[PDB]
């Protein structure tokens, strides 16, 4: 019992983190097989970052300009290419600690673990969600760029995120491992405003299921509601609309707890309308939306 | 920028987790050098757990009754001894992945990372604090026992916690790696009530420093206070008394932010007296006390 915002074990990803230096810029790279993946803005001075022409900046670069360091051993770069907003440095050595892995582009509301790194060295690991405005609320200082977000499925690491930007509002933007940004963001030091950060409704409900399971029930009410009625209330409170897909995905939690999804929606409705009244659910004074339904099933069943 | 409840990277500890089976009971063990550490209640049936005589139960046990499995390879047990509430199984093979390590008994209010494991397999990693009532608020299902709490100092893993018990109130009790329980708890299925879970005042203040650093300042007031005056208010709100030691430890944050410790104490006082008024600090609607001063300095400086 007890419920915690858990990160996946980082070991398999710790083994893939290297330091990439290009001139004076040092940031993190991901070493999988004989390729090192890193943000392409490694080639930029902070002057370049105002309006960088990456194609033009990259012409000036050679394999030997990219210094890749794995622990305290240097990797020989035998090739370099730009895929969207990431650099792929082909090294002459396959990472002997390469786990089974996939590159996956996640959807907003989906959760993953970030291994925050500096100079190819892991500092800490924390659990994130892709916000519906395609930002993440990370902890990233100078040097953290190229730190990656991942999910682990038994022994296979699905890499979903590489860190690129902090927006002027102190939220974080980045790419999948094919170097395509989440949301409308570009690797340029420019006025980039994120849209409305809406609450991930399906996640809040999953977390309310997790609460009931763990004995926090005070918020369970006598009322039910409808998808349309609930969604009127969701709209007013900047909550993502709830689909039959969301209701289907919550099925097992509904089954395990014997609380219908729409009854829990009515509980959520009252919580939105009446607040917590200074009470707490699983030791939080607001509604948590960075647990997925899959996150609760797998935590409240002990999946390794 | 941005502030996150980060766990240490778990890799070095993932390498030390094994499965220990004794009869029908399976739980987690820690394999360091040629010793496997695990909870001594591995030798108990859930019948034994009501009033176990561990010395008597252990007489009946031989080296070959302890089945230690590291991944999918069996370790030969050549010796077994009881140190307090842990078993030390001497195996014939040194863990080749043994990191530099120490066993340290932590003080209440001190924070550490837990690698929650099942059948010697890591499931997730999360950051904890030793509560002032010597419990932790973990996430632990059946099989999680022998999952360990640790701090990492560069490359050295300080092991501070092994998981043993969930109390009837769903909080968690355990030992240091010498098998001495934190608090008054015993490895017995009996009415064990935890005392008052007081807030770790120094940690809340450190987190308020972290807030100011990260641009959340709304709670900064015009008032200061005294250690004695603040502590009257601390007492009323089940906050740990603040010592000159706590004030000394917050020095660097006070220095970095140019907010005197006692001024921040006055900010905390108003927050205790007036609540948040439905506002949030670093995306929390209550006062976080599971970051230490050392946790903020090292997060808001990017220590690897
Ligand atoms: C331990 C774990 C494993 C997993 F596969 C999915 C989730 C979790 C828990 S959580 N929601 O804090 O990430
Ligand atoms: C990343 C990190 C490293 C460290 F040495 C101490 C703390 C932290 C951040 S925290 N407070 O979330 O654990």
């Amino acid at each position: 019992s007890g419920f915690r915002k858990m990160a996946f074990p980082s070991g398999k990803v710790e083994g893939c983190m290297v330091q990439v230096t290009c001139g004076t810029t040092t940031l993190n790279g991901l070493w999988l097989d004989d390729v090192v993946y890193c943000p392409r803005h490694v080639i930029c001075t902070s002057e370049d970052m105002l309006n960088p022409n990456y194609e033009d900046l990259l012409i000036r670069k050679s394999n030997h300009n990219f210094l890749v360091q794995a622990g305290n051993v240097q990797l020989r770069v035998i090739g370099h290419s730009m895929q969207n907003c990431v650099l792929k440095l082909k090294v002459d050595t396959a990472n002997p600690k390469t786990p089974k892995y996939k590159f996956v582009r996640i959807q907003p509301g989906q959760t993953f673990s970030v291994l925050a790194c500096y100079n190819g060295s892991p500092s800490g690991v924390y659990q994130c969600a892709m916000r519906p405005n395609f930002t993440i609320k990370g902890s990233f200082l100078n040097g953290s760029c190229g730190s990656v977000g991942f999910n682990i499925d038994y022994d296979c690491v699905s890499f979903c995120y590489m860190h690129h930007m902090e927006l002027p509002t102190g939220v974080h933007a980045g790419t999948d491992l094919e170097g395509n940004f989440y949301g409308p963001f570009v690797d340029r030091q420019t006025a980039q405003a994120a849209g409305t950060d809406t609450t991930i409704t399906v996640n809040v409900l999953a977390w309310l299921y997790a609460a009931v399971i763990n004995g926090d029930r005070w918020f369970l009410n006598r009322f039910t509601t409808t998808l349309n009625d609930f969604n009127l209330v969701a709209m007013k409170y900047n909550y993502e609309p709830l689909t039959q897909d969301h209701v289907d995905i919550l099925g097992p939690l509904s089954a395990q707890t014997g609380i219908a999804v729409l009854d829990m929606c009515a509980s959520l409705k009252e919580l939105l309308q009446n607040g917590m009244n200074g009470r707490t659910i699983l030791g939080s004074a607001l509604l948590e939306d960075e647990f997925t339904p899959f996150d609760v099933v797998r935590q409240c069943s002990g999946v390794t």
